[PDB]
């Protein structure tokens, strides 16, 4: 039995990203809506960046329940990395978040310096972190652009390994820019595991830049994976991070067992479209506002059963999939209606009867006919 | 090197699962985009629900450039086969698409007949098919629920078989529901492959409810498939069909060869967001408002090398992230000029030269600050 952890990032990379970024109390809403959906740990900011950042990391700190990871991320020095752990020391359950560069690019063009120098960072920066955190505290390793490490991937295991070897209870692997196609991601997921092991968590970080995310999220679970970083209504960088709803259903679907409170999804989503100005897209998955229509049958229980994965209640919406007198399916369901009544009435009848349902609809606006008026009306 | 056709279905299930469907002149003008964006391939229509789409069918048929695949979608018999043929027959290039269920649920519980019959069904109907259109016609085959056939996978290959033997060019793998996850899919996609080898192409058609389905039919490529059946816009079934844009772009982005006009592909979706009343959320991968945006930075050509996959103007977009003096960035920006020039000024005086900025620009509205002018305006 799999274990997956749901770890949130909207705080940090959702909030970020966001064109008007929110005020301490949108974000303290943002993070109660988050303890709700009983995601595994939640990512609050990113301390150092600057003083406001560093006070609301602080007030969810200490706001934060018992036992629910609390993350922060910071990059790989030893002065922002102390400033990261005051920000998060006062939560109950603190995990500290370091991120360093390791795809080939990045240490050939970017940082211009050697392997074995990007080793030296990484092992120090972590071994540092433990120094100031102690035993009992979890600490995340990044690998920014792991992704894209194809030419170094051989190096990659060894940064990963060393960080581990420091102190790092998890590696995360990000998708910083999704580039290419689940499997050449997820197969070097896989070949990270191979030599990780027990020795850490392996957590990824998909970025939607392709539209593949979820899907690279998913299949990471399927190599090893135990924990995955998303965020609400698909925030974040660009095109956004994992989409958190397409996530968990997902993996729901899968057969696996998730703590998410499943039934809070909608109600979140719908919020958090009011506090980022972004609307839900009609025909987004899961949360669409069309999602649950099925109108092909005009053109020409069973649709309910045969082409749905889950129910609308299920994900915290109502079902508005209700059989109507009044439209292109309407002339149809008055014969059905008869029919089960066992009142025969012509062709013609029952044209004149559904021009009767959407006239005493007008009347009394609109468009709420009851079977029990309309067996009445016939006979 | 692989052949990789993009069939699109807008025309049909795009069009049918559609809250206001379209008229003749703008399915025509629909039917131009798609040739105009050089897809492989197009399904115009469903000729037999109706008198209309029958005309739209035959209609489009004419229409047509010569070469160009046109397909239209008809049940497993023999009189709606013929009428089908009638409507498409005009076409330079016809392709008959014939669908019949093959999953373990619709066998057993929606159609409750024994799998001996429906291979006879498929081959009665196939065998038919190619006895009224000839030799040198592509007929295609879909098993519909294939995505679903678990439990009678087994069944699956020889109903596809079956089918290729009695005439069917193209055999094609729909996923009608989205409920697993992409490998699951795609192992299945193999195992056909496997049996099939090259005695037909292997056409994927996968829908969306987890969010997945640009990812399964991607996958699907690298297991053979050689034709995938997208939508403009996403559009189709509930959440709907795999998204054209983010499916051709991800190909072309993993090195493989597509005749799809990617300049085209915004410019067409902002015609069919018209057209359909549906907005383009401004996080949508490819198309979105929002998703060339590197905003992360403002809370401390770089970010466009390593952060962008494609650029803005290969999608037929223009390039919107111009360095502005008048807002959050607009400080540090006005440094930098000064920086170019050697011109130096204290950090009160860059405060100042911000605020004049800002100035002229609601003055005059809005905010088209020039270099030349700001710098003389400091000397
Ligand atoms: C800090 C890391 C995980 C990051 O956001 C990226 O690489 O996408
Ligand atoms: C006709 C077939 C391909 C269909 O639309 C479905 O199975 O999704
Ligand atoms: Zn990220
Ligand atoms: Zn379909």
């Amino acid at each position: 039995p799999k274990t997956i952890h749901i770890q949130d990032v909207t705080l940090r990379d959702g909030n970020q990203a966001l064109k008007r970024p929110w005020t301490i109390d949108e974000k303290i809403e943002v993070f109660d809506l988050l303890v709700e959906l009983n995601v595994d740990g939640i990512e609050v900011g990113f301390p150092s960046s600057n003083e406001t950042e560093f006070h609301t990391c602080q007030v969810l700190s200490k706001r934060a329940p018992k036992g629910k990871p609390i993350a922060a991320l910071s990059r790989a020095n030893q002065n922002e990395i102390a400033v990261t752990w005051e920000a998060i020391q006062k939560a109950d359950c603190p995990r500290m978040h370091i991120v360093y560069p390791v795809s080939d690019f990045s240490i050939k063009h970017v940082l211009k310096i050697s392997e074995k120098e990007v080793l030296q960072k990484i092992r120090n920066s972590i071994s540092f972190a433990r120094s100031i955190v102690g035993p009992g505290i979890e600490i995340q390793f990044s690998g920014e652009h792991f992704g894209d490490a194809i030419e170094n991937f051989a190096f990659t295991k060894e940064a990963f390994l060393t960080a581990i070897e420091a102190g790092a209870n998890i590696i995360n692997l990000p998708n910083t820019v999704e580039r290419y196609r689940p499997m050449v991601f997820v197969n070097m997921v896989k070949e990270i595991k191979d030599v990780v092991k027990d020795k850490a968590i392996i957590s990824i970080h998909t970025h939607n830049d392709l539209g593949m995310a979820t899907a690279t999220s998913v299949e990471s679970v399927y190599v090893g994976a135990e924990q995955i970083e998303v965020a609400l209504n698909g925030l974040g960088e660009r095109a956004g991070n994992t989409n958190l709803y397409e996530t968990a259903i997902a993996l729901h679907q899968n057969g696996e067992n998730l703590n998410i409170n499943f039934q809070r999804i909608y109600p979140t989503a719908k919020r958090i479209s009011e506090l980022t100005g972004i609307p839900i897209g009609e025909k987004t998955p899961i949360i669409g506002e069309d999602i649950f229509s099925h109108r092909s049958g005009i053109h020409q229980h069973q649709s309910k059963g045969a082409y749905r994965t889950f129910s609308p209640e299920f994900v915290g919406r109502m079902d508005k999939e209700t059989i109507s007198f009044t439209n292109q399916s309407g002339h149809k369901a008055i014969e059905f209606l008869l029919h089960q009544r066992g009142i025969q009435v012509s062709k013609e009848g029952i044209h004149h009867l559904f021009s009767l349902a959407k006239s005493i609809s007008s009347r009394e606006n609109n468009r709420e006919i009851t079977e029990a008026e309309l067996v009445a009306l016939s006979q």
